[PDB]
C-alpha cells in the first residue's frame, strides 16, 4: 500500500471528521507528517506495518485515546507524545523496543499498556508515574528486576511478567491490592514476598516455571483464589491449612515438585477443587478422605509418582471424568474401582499390574483405557460392559488372548494389541461395529487371525509386521494389511457380506 494510498485516506479521514483512522495492515514505511492535520482523531491503528519511527507530528493529536502499534519495528517513541494527555491505550507489543521509551513514562493518563514480545531489560523507577494502570502487560521481555515503586501502581488489576528473568519480587507488590490476574510464569523467582496476602482479591496466580523452593504462609489469606498453578519448581511441602484457607480454589497444579506426601490438612483443603495436578512428584500415598468433600473433583492427575496402592475409599470419588496413575508401582486395582461412575478417561500406562478387577467393568461410561506397559497375562471377562469404550492401548503386556466378550464393545474403535504374546484372537472380534484401528505388531506367537475380521467393515489400519501367522499362505501375509484383510473376506465364509 503505497504513500499516496496514504494520503488518500488521511485526506478522507479529515474530511470527514471521523475520530478513528485505521491505516493497519497495510506494509507502511513511513507515516506521512500530513497527520498533524487530524486532530479530531481519538483513535489511530497502525499495527502490523514496517515502521521504524513514529513521526513527531502524531504528538498534536492532543485527543487520542488509543494508539495502537503493535506488530511494527519501533525503537524509541518521540518526545512530542507528552501532548497525548487523554492517552488512555498505547499497545506497543511485537516491537523491537530495547526499554521503555522515555516518552512513555510521561503518560500519565493510561490505563492500559501492552508491550508483550519486546527487548526491554529494565523497568524505570518513573513507573510510579503511571499510578492510573489498571492493566501492564510485558511478557516475552528480558526483565531482570522490578522496581519498588511498583507498590505505587495502587490500581492494577492485570499484570503480567510471564517469560522475563525476575529472581525476587519486590515487597511494595502487595500494595497492589486490586490486582485478580497475576501471571509469573517461566522468570527465575526463588522466593515470594509476604506482602502477598495482601492481595486479596487475587485469584489467578500463575508462578510455573520458577526457582521457588516454599509457599510464603501468608498466600492462605489470598481468599479469592481460584487457580494456583505452580508446575516445576522445587517446592516439597506447604505451609499447612493453605489449601484449607482456599475456599474457592478450582484448579491447582503441584506437578514437578519433591512433595512426598499430600500437604497436610483434611478434606478442607479440596472441597471445591475440579482439576487437581499432581504428575511427577514422589508422592508415595493419596491420603484416605482428602477427597471426601470434594464434590465436584473430575481431574485428578498422579502420573509418576510413588503410589504402590490406593486408598479405601477411592471409589468413593463418584464425580472424578478424568483419572491418571501412570508410571506408578502399582500391582493391583481394587475392586471398588466400580464405584467411578463417572470416569470417561483411564490412564494406568507403566505399572505393575498382571491382572485387572472384576470391577473394572462397571464403567459403563469409560471411554479410553491406557493399560501400556504393564504385565497383564489376561483380561476380565467383565470388560464386555465397557459399553462406552472406544480406545484401548495394551502395547508391550503379555496377554495371550482375548476374552470371548470382547465383541461387545461396540463403540470400540482403536485397539492397540501390539507387543505381546498373542496366539489368537477370538471370533467375537466380528461384532466390533466400529474398529478403525488394530494394532497388533510384534506377537512373536501370532498364528492366525480369525475370518470374522472380514465383518469390521471401517477397519482401515492393520498393522501386523513381525507376526509369524503361519497358518496363512506365506505369500498372501508377505503381502501384507493390503492381502491378509482381502484374504480373509474372500476366501473365508462372509465373502457374501
Ligand atoms: O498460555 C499462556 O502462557 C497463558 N495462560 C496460562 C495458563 C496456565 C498458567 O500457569 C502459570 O503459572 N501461568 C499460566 C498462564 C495465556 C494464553 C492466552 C492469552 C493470555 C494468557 O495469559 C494471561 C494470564 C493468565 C493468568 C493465569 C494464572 C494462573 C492460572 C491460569 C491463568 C494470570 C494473568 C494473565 Cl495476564
Ligand atoms: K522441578
Amino acid at each position: 500500500s503505497s504513500n499516496a494510498e496514504v494520503i488518500k485516506e488521511l485526506n478522507k479521514c479529515r474530511e470527514e471528521n471521523s475520530m478513528r483512522l485505521d491505516l493497519s495492515k497495510r506494509s507502511i514505511h513511513i507515516l506521512p507528517s500530513s497527520i498533524k492535520e487530524l486532530t479530531q482523531l481519538t483513535e489511530l491503528y497502525l499495527y502490523s506495518n514496517k515502521l521504524q519511527s513514529l513521526p513527531a507530528e502524531v504528538g498534536c493529536l492532543v485527543n487520542l485515546m488509543t494508539l495502537a502499534l503493535s506488530e511494527n519495528s519501533l525503537t524509541s517513541l518521540p518526545d512530542s507524545l507528552d501532548n497525548l494527555k487523554k492517552l488512555r491505550m498505547l499497545d506497543l507489543r511485537h516491537n523491537k523496543l530495547r526499554e521503555i521509551p522515555s516518552v512513555v513514562y510521561r503518560l500519565d493518563s493510561l490505563t492500559t499498556l501492552y508491550l508483550r514480545f519486546n527487548r526491554i531489560t529494565t523497568v524505570e523507577k518513573d513507573i510510579k508515574n503511571l499510578s492510573k494502570l489498571s492493566m501492564l502487560s510485558i511478557r516475552e521481555n528480558k526483565i531482570k528486576q522490578l522496581p519498588a515503586e511498583i507498590g505505587e501502581l495502587c490500581n492494577l488489576i492485570t499484570l503480567d511478567v510471564a517469560h522475563n528473568q525476575l529472581e525476587h519480587l519486590p515487597k511494595e507488590i502487595g500494595n497492589c491490592t486490586q490486582i485478580t490476574n497475576l501471571d509469573l510464569q517461566h522468570n527465575e523467582l526463588l522466593d515470594l514476598p509476604d506482602t502477598i496476602g495482601n492481595l486479596s482479591s487475587l485469584s489467578r496466580l500463575g508462578l510455573r516455571y520458577n526457582r521457588l523452593s516454599a509457599i510464603p504462609r501468608s498466600l492462605a489469606k489470598c481468599s479469592a483464589l481460584e487457580e494456583l498453578n505452580l508446575e516445576n519448581n522445587n517446592i516439597s511441602t506447604l505451609p499447612e491449612s493453605l489449601l484449607s484457607s482456599l475456599v474457592k480454589l478450582n484448579s491447582l497444579t503441584l506437578a514437578r515438585n519433591c512433595f512426598q506426601l499430600y500437604p497436610v490438612g483434611g478434606p478442607s483443603q479440596f472441597s471445591t477443587i475440579y482439576s487437581l495436578n499432581m504428575e511427577h512428584n514422589r508422592i508415595n500415598k493419596i491420603p484416605f478422605g482428602i477427597f471426601s468433600r470434594a464434590k465436584v473433583l473430575s481431574k485428578l492427575n498422579m502420573k509418576d509418582n510413588q503410589l504402590t496402592s490406593l486408598p479405601l475409599d477411592f471409589g468413593t470419588w463418584t464425580s472424578m471424568v478424568e483419572l491418571n496413575l501412570a508410571t506408578n508401582q502399582l500391582t493391583k486395582i481394587p475392586e471398588d474401582v466400580s464405584g467411578l461412575v463417572s470416569l470417561e478417561v483411564l490412564i494406568l500406562s507403566n505399572n505393575l499390574l498382571k491382572k485387572l478387577p472384576h470391577g473394572l467393568g462397571n464403567l459403563r461410561k469409560l471411554r479410553e483405557l491406557d493399560l501400556e506397559e504393564n504385565k497383564l497375562e489376561s483380561l476380565p471377562n467383565e470388560i464386555a460392559y465397557l459399553k462406552d469404550l472406544q480406545k484401548l492401548v495394551l502395547t508391550n503386556n503379555q496377554l495371550t488372548t482375548l476374552p470371548r466378550g470382547i465383541g461387545h464393545l461396540t463403540n470400540l474403535t482403536h485397539l492397540g494389541l501390539g507387543e505381546n504374546l498373542l496366539t489368537h484372537l477370538p471370533e467375537e472380534i466380528g461384532t466390533l461395529e466400529n474398529l478403525e484401528e488394530l494394532y497388533l505388531n510384534d506377537n512373536p506367537n501370532l498364528h492366525s487371525l480369525p475370518f470374522e475380521l472380514a465383518l469390521c467393515s471401517k477397519l482401515s489400519i492393520m498393522s501386523i509386521e513381525n507376526c509369524p501367522l503361519s497358518h496363512l499362505p506365506p505369500q498372501i501375509v508377505a503381502g501384507g494389511p493390503s492381502f491378509i484383510i482381502q484374504f480373509l473376506k474372500m476366501q473365508g465364509p462372509y465373502r457374501a457380506m
